[PDB]
């Protein structure tokens, strides 16, 4: 007598009232179809089953479900089943699947098994139909030209059941209901807004937004501290010199020597170069920042487009106040256009994307591989969807697409890459680093994983879908650009564990990192103005409070992009935490446990760190990441 466990999801439409069919298969045959009829499938319940099997079956290699439609079609989720044999064996199989009465599911046994571990009929025809099958239900396509590819879907309902979201144009919908206590005219004036809805930091900024130090403070811990790197030489394109910036240096050094010394910093928006309300699109900044004696970087001169002449001056904070002001609006205007577009978009979502689409396509829900990324990769298809499914940021992710390196995703070295590795140089880049710690968390899990089921470098090379995986990321995903200096293939665990560090965190730590400030620093509109409405100044000394109002977006307009993003800030599955038990074995629960062991001693770092800090980083707090772009 075999006892049968089915687990049913528990979200909102989890549960089905259809025909649920199944059977079992052994080595020695196969168990017939077993109709579960008592009652129905709710939403987070357990249901267990006694049944009597005909002839010995051998040992369970796999199970069938068979969804038969009853009525109208009601979507099934299966977390799980469980056998539990007449034998006294108990067998987990895993699943986490959307089921629709359209076909049928078959499940391997939850124990992680490489193409080399099967080797009888039953499970080789198993996993390769179900890669078959993969690679018609989820296919590239290409969304923009020169894009990465993403999945082939015009619409969100138009993707496999299985990567749907159960479910911002709502959002707009909720700024404003939740917001009304109100009345209708506050919407006149985002300020009339923005007084009732404060959090520390983004009230912070609207006191303190005209600082030197709070500007040049959100390049290392603010919402988007990927840009500024270390100056080794001033650039042709930037003729500043010793005598223009001399009252903001503060060691009695040149210009020139403090550039030696390693006290000079840039933010060098050509990025913004050459793109076509559009208008924030005159600019191309490029910023120069000093770290001052208390070793604070602070903006000492701008220059607002790439080409220096007379039409293009100077900008310097010894200019009359609102020249200066402006300058920095425009640099604050630039960081959000790329920080939207290349940091968050392109360089956190396409990229998940990318390893998520070529995850479901290369590895069989068995694979090792495949149990560990799921869950941090799996949404990143359907939210990608939405966004896409309702021409200057087009032309950004083009021409950023040249800067889309595997090396750029490598944390460690792409902080060292901008010079700014050094802790005692560079002590209060906070984004660096926990960046860095929990990178380290990271690598740790995944070489762990790794080296459970590869027993050596010859195993990662031999792996058929790991390359088969690999090769989709480079070919489709990157296009096959040869100098995206991504892998064709995996030959080492090192290698591997390198590589799967770069999916998880992009998914979980750098997304959370350069996404979840975007209510604290963008919410004060003037610190970082969704649109630009004038043309950058030409001259010096000709600015006025009249000019700058003009330029930034409209009072009652701002509204709308302050509702954004505090609706946002409105919102989950946190960093090491595995509900969903694909891995089902001792080894790898042991690893994943001491995976969150390592978070919670990272946790108590940061924590203990930002009791010191005027302004806390929280962002990289573990407790405050999640696993995927969600
Ligand atoms: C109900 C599910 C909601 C899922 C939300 C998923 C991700 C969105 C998170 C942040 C990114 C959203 C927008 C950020 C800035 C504004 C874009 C405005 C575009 C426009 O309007 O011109
Ligand atoms: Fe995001």
């Amino acid at each position: 007598s075999y006892t049968v466990t089915v687990a049913t999801g528990s979200q909102e439409h989890a549960g089905t009232d259809d025909y649920i069919y199944l059977s079992l298969v052994g080595s020695a045959g196969c168990s017939e179809k077993h109709l579960l009829d008592k009652g129905s499938f709710e939403r987070g319940a357990v249901d267990s089953y006694d049944v009597t099997v005909d002839e010995e079956l051998g040992e369970i290699q796999l199970v069938r479900i068979e969804k038969r439609k009853y009525g109208s079609n009601d979507d099934w989720y299966l977390k799980y089943i469980t056998l539990k044999t007449p034998h006294g064996d108990y067998i987990e199989f895993p699943c986490y699947r959307w089921i629709t009465g359209d076909v049928e599911v078959v499940l391997r046994d939850g124990r992680a098994k490489l193409a080399r571990d099967d080797q009888i009929h039953i499970l080789k025809q198993h996993r390769r139909k179900e890669l078959e099958t993969r690679q018609k239900q989820y296919r590239w396509m290409e969304w923009n030209p020169g894009f990465p590819l993403s999945i082939d879907a015009k619409c969100h309902k138009d993707l496999p059941r299985d990567i749907q979201f159960d479910s911002f144009v709502l959002n707009y919908s909720k700024a404003m209901e939740n917001l009304f206590q109100s009345s209708w005219n506050d919407f006149a004036d985002f300020e009339k807004i923005f007084v009732k809805i404060s959090n520390t930091i983004s009230e912070r900024v609207m006191n303190h937004w005209q600082e030197d130090l709070m500007f040049g403070y959100q390049f290392l811990n603010g919402a988007n501290p990927v840009l500024i790197r270390r100056c080794t030489e001033l650039p042709e394109k930037l003729p500043v010199t010793t005598e223009m910036v001399e009252c903001s240096l503060e060691r009695q050094l040149s210009l020139e020597q403090e550039v030696q010394q390693g006290n000079i910093f840039i933010v060098d928006f050509e990025l913004l170069d050459g793109i076509d309300c559009t208008l924030q699109f005159l600019a191309a900044p490029i910023c120069l920042l000093y770290k001052n004696l208390a070793n604070k970087i602070v903006p000492i001169a701008i220059q607002l487009n790439q080409i220096p002449g007379d039409e293009n001056p100077i900008f310097l904070p010894s200019d009359a106040k609102y020249d200066w002001l402006l300058a920095k609006i425009w640099v604050r205007s630039s960081d959000f256009h790329v920080h939207q577009t290349i940091t968050h978009l392109l360089r956190t979502h396409l990229v998940s994307e990318v390893f998520g689409i070529a995850m479901y396509r290369q590895l069989p829900a068995v694979h090792p591989i495949f149990k560990l990324l799921v869950a941090h990769v799996r949404f990143t298809i359907a939210i990608n969807t939405k966004a896409r499914e309702q021409g200057g940021h087009v032309q950004m992710v083009q021409r950023a697409m040249k800067d889309l390196t595997y090396a750029s995703l490598c944390f460690p070295e792409a902080i060292k890459a901008r010079g700014m590795e050094s802790k005692e140089d560079i002590p209060y880049y906070f984004y660096r680093d926990d960046g860095l710690l929990v990178w380290e968390a990271i690598r740790t899990f995944t070489a762990e994983v790794v080296d459970i089921y590869y027993e050596g470098d010859q195993v990662v090379e031999e792996d058929p879908e790991l390359q088969d995986f690999v090769n989709d990321v480079y070919v489709y995903g990157m296009r096959g650009r040869k100098s995206s200096g991504f892998p064709k293939s995996v030959k080492s665990r090192e290698q591997l564990s390198e590589y799967l560090t770069v999916v998880i965190f992009t998914a979980s730590a750098q997304h959370a990192a350069v996404n979840f400030g975007q209510y604290d620093w963008a919410s004060w509109i003037p610190n970082a103005p969704p649109t630009m409405r004038a043309p950058p100044p030409t001259a010096k000394g000709v600015v006025t409070i009249e000019q700058i109002v003009d330029t930034l977006p409209d009072r009652g307009r701002s509204c709308w992009h302050l509702g954004a993003v505090w609706a946002l800030s409105q919102f989950e599955l946190f960093l090491g935490m595995y509900p969903e038990e694909h891995f089902i074995e001792k080894p790898v629960k042991e690893a994943m446990a001491r995976f969150r062991k390592n978070l919670e001693a990272i946790v108590s770092v940061i924590a203990e760190r930002n009791e010191n800090l005027q302004l806390p980083y929280y962002y990289l707090d573990p407790d405050r990441i999640p696993n995927s772009v969600a």
